[PDB]
């Protein structure tokens, strides 16, 4: 049942199952814990006894998802450490090598997410395609993206982002022991995994370490280093008022989570749309993007729907102006009162035409570029729960974890199992051919695919 692969920096030990060779929980950056702590992370590439890959590892400290229960399909409970720098490997059990690679990242306004979660395991996609597939964590939260240098100058901003800096050198460095293609790697994003992406290509260091691109409900929002600095000023203030201290070296872990709870309460509410936690504009991230790399993007019909469930439970009209506001987005009172107004805003204003532009610019920019655009559209007005096409939703397709709607009172049928399985192929493909079966994106005509 085990399976050893060796590298240059040790053995690592999986299982075979079902087809499949699974490692789960590859410490792939030294822990961000003692004098690591609020560090932009250290890669790690040496091991003295061989790395046990068949457990999943913890994940990094964050508030209640409120929808990882709705986008799962049993109970689970997954431990939250400091110690949470882990990735996983699926992969064919076979002797092919020189295969494609996609490395996801998962969204989550850079508050949760793990790369373990039932939403990203891709088993079933694997299982199908001859690729490679890993998921990892990346820290979260004010441990993430708070401006700690604000409290002590060896401490750094964008350490979620630095970590995922190390997820792709890591891969570099080892994925060829796997049979992977070094060579051939796809980062695939969605919502703040899209924008981790889009800042990823900006960043010279990193940028040719990967080679096509897959972004799902997602644009680059980066924050100000004023903006950051402010927020870490209330997030001191936190620190004072229920801790009485200024010593964040002595915060808990548990404390930082209250903290933060605090910060976002003070804040008001935002459905996940104030970003008080993002990768924040610095001199090594550049203006404009390259172009050689293949790039799929995709949106979902109704995007919104999800953050606007109801009447009942929308945001009130000036708060919503104000949300949109941090986010470049300018909205007047009398067309956001409604809950569809606000989904629709959302939807348009905050996911499709900031993407469109993206895609765009890029075509202007450059003549040999490689777009293509989908819409993900499946829904059924006539289910409890799958009443439009909300934002995460396609994911359940890109994977085929149609289990998850199978425990929400839609059961699995034909057509869904034909249209995931095709996507899941589109999916696989483009990591190997860098190309989709629909015509390319281009600023005349906008061709683009819509999944139902």
């Amino acid at each position: 049942p085990g399976m050893k692969i060796n590298t240059t920096g040790g053995q690592i030990h999986g299982i075979t199952q079902d087809g499949l060779d699974i490692f789960l929980g590859i410490p792939y950056a030294e822990p961000p814990v003692h004098d690591n702590r609020f560090k932009h992370s250290t890669l790690k590439t040496q091991w003295s006894e061989p790395i046990d890959a068949t457990e999943i590892q913890p994940i990094p400290p964050q508030p209640d998802n409120k929808l990882e229960d709705f986008f799962s399909s049993q109970s689970t409970t997954f431990t939250e450490h400091e110690d949470c720098l882990y990735l996983n490997i699926w992969k064919q059990h076979n002797d092919q090598t020189k295969k494609p690679v996609i490395i996801y990242f998962y969204g989550g306004s850079f508050e949760n997410g793990h790369g373990t979660a039932e939403l990203y395991q891709p088993a079933h996609l694997v299982q199908n395609n001859d690729i490679i597939v890993i998921t990892c964590n990346y820290r979260l939260g004010a441990l993430g993206y708070l401006d700690w240098s604000y409290f002590n100058k060896d401490f750094h901003s964008n350490n979620g982002l630095s970590d995922q800096i190390n997820v792709i050198k890591w891969v570099h460095q080892f994925i060829e022991s796997f049979g992977g293609d070094a060579n051939n790697i796809t980062l695939m994003g969605q919502s703040a995994g899209s924008m981790s992406i889009l800042t990823l290509l900006k960043i010279p260091d990193i940028e040719p370490y990967f080679h096509k691109v897959v972004l799902l409900s997602g644009a680059l929002r980066l924050d100000t280093l004023e903006s950051a600095r402010n927020k870490a000023q209330h997030f001191q203030k936190m620190m004072l008022d229920y801790l009485d201290t200024d010593d964040v070296t002595s915060l808990s872990t548990n404390d930082i989570l209250m903290l933060m709870a605090k910060l976002k309460q003070s804040r008001g509410p935002s459905k996940g749309l104030d970003l008080i936690y993002a990768p924040i504009k610095t001199d090594y991230i550049q203006n404009n993007y390259p172009t050689t790399k293949p790039i799929f993007a995709c949106y979902t019909k109704d995007e919104g729907d999800i953050y606007i469930t109801s009447e009942q439970k929308k945001l009130s009209p000036q708060r919503f102006i104000d949300i949109m506001e941090l986010n470049d987005i300018p909205l007047k009172y009398e067309d956001v009162q409604t809950a569809k107004q606000q989904s629709l805003a959302i939807t348009h204003c905050y996911f499709k035409q900031p993407m469109k532009q993206f895609l765009q610019q890029l075509n202007i920019q450059d003549s040999n570029a490689q777009l293509w655009l989908a819409e993900f559209a499946w829904h059924d007005t006539s289910s409890a729960h799958y009443r439009s096409a909300y934002h995460i939703l396609d994911m359940v397709f890109w994977f085929g974890n149609l289990q998850i709607l199978a425990a929400h009172q839609y059961p699995t049928t034909a057509h869904l199992k034909f249209l995931s399985r095709q996507m899941q192929n589109d999916l696989a493909n483009f990591a190997k051919s860098g190309k989709m079966p629909w015509p390319m994106y281009h600023n005349e005509r906008r061709y683009y695919r819509t999944y139902q």
